[PDB]
């Protein structure tokens, strides 16, 4: 069973407190990450819902997916994963401004597509792909996290949905902003978020960095009147990668490619470097 009994995890350094929980470094058969959920004590029905969502996590066994290791309840709800040695892509790109060579940028994109292709092959929609939950383990291996607990994060009363929106807006497909079309969360909305990660890798920037006001971003992207400025792509970005990024970012979701195609395009342009 995957529940870790209380008393076994030792909590260490606080890594950061986001919209939905706080991550600590921990000790449990070695280094681990422990994400304490920022939520009210669950009801019996909610506790079962939480365990059912852990069922989704358990479907993932792939080197580009952050390794689920266990969960806690009786201290308070928590998800335990491996500890990644290194930083998130957000930290590299936008905080410490690591200067990756293009070959490495493409390899990070390739591994991220590899993990997303695996998730979609297991019928998992990520729903919140973004660079601060893509980790570069040992500066080599991409690990994708923060897809766990979909109903917990989006449906439970008091799950900080307003703060989650602020933290996700830059990666959010126009139809997820509006929530009006049928099944707004889809493989294709994950593709759009991945296109924004491609924009981050290939420009070094967050999209819309000339628009100070998140409130204009949400309205203008949701109305179909704003999209990332691909003229910011670096001069050494392969044309085929710029073309792929534009496809993933299409406003009309039915026009975006899915990850087998994305992965194949990236593998091809990586050989052609
Ligand atoms: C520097 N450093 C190093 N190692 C880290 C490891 C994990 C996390 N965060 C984190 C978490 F602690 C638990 C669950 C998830 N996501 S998850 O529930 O979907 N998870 C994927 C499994 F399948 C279940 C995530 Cl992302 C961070 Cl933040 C760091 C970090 O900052």
């Amino acid at each position: 069973d995957w529940e870790i009994p209380d008393g076994q995890i030792t909590v260490g350094q606080r890594i950061g407190s986001g919209s939905f929980g706080t991550v600590y470094k921990g000790k449990w058969h070695g280094d681990v990450a422990v994400k304490m959920l920022n939520v009210t004590a669950p009801t019996p029905q909610q506790l079962q819902a939480f365990k059912n969502e852990v069922g989704v996590l358990r479907k993932t066994r792939h080197v580009n997916i952050l390794l689920f290791m266990g969960y806690s309840t009786k201290p308070q709800l928590a998800i335990v994963t491996q500890w990644c040695e290194g930083s998130s892509l957000y930290h590299h790109l936008h905080i410490i401004e690591t200067k990756f060579e293009m070959i490495k940028l493409i390899d990070i994109a390739r591994q991220t597509a590899q993990g997303m292709d695996y998730l979609h092959a297991k019928s998992i929609i990520h729903r919140d792909l973004k660079s601060n939950n893509i980790f570069l383990h040992e500066d080599l291996t991409v690990k994708i996290g923060d897809f766990g607990l979909a109903t917990v994060k989006s449906r439970w009363s008091g799950s900080h949905q307003f703060e989650q929106l602020s933290g996700s807006i830059l990666w959010m497909a126009p139809e997820v902003i509006r929530m009006q079309d049928k099944n707004p969360y889809s493989f294709q909305s994950d593709v759009y978020a991945f296109g924004i990660v491609l924009y981050e890798l290939m420009t070094g920037q967050l999209p819309y960095s000339n628009i100070n006001n998140r409130d204009q971003i949400i309205a203008m992207v949701g109305a179909g009147a704003l999209s990332p400025d691909l003229s910011k792509v670096r001069s050494n970005c392969p044309k085929a990668m710029k073309r792929l990024m534009a496809e993933c970012l299409k406003k009309k979701r039915d026009e975006r490619p899915l990850f087998p195609q994305i992965l194949a395009s990236i593998e091809l342009l990586a050989r052609s470097l």
